[PDB]
């Protein structure tokens, strides 16, 4: 039995590709992402009035076993 | 302590108003005041005999985040 209504990605389900070649023996990939969300405050209340996005940042980290070639 | 019970004013306990409308996004206000207080000296003592007020001056500075309107 194979159902689509629930499914999760897994290490076996996902290829990593660079320039149209799959990366062999990749052990992990970690993608991280940040928007710099800054809260707006003013005289008259302690509450945040608003949030603003100010600076996008992100990194991709890859661990791999060192092959003898490629 | 409850806001109704604090002994000290704090930024949330006060509002800034001009022409009967609250000034939004107010970050700070600084009020300064000078009296020109000058000491009088005379021959026979090294010490000021009295101080006198000469010229009142004062400035109020307001700083805000710039809104898209108002």
């Amino acid at each position: 039995a194979s159902e689509a209504k629930q499914t999760v990605h897994t290490g076996n389900t996902v290829l990593l590709m660079i320039k149209g070649k799959p990366v062999g023996r990749a052990q992990s990939a970690s993608g991280q992402r940040e928007y710099g969300t800054t809260g707006v405050y003013e005289i008259g209340s302690i509450m945040p009035q608003e949030h603003v996005y100010l600076r996008y940042e992100g990194t991709i980290t890859v661990e791999r076993l060192r092959m003898k070639k490629e």
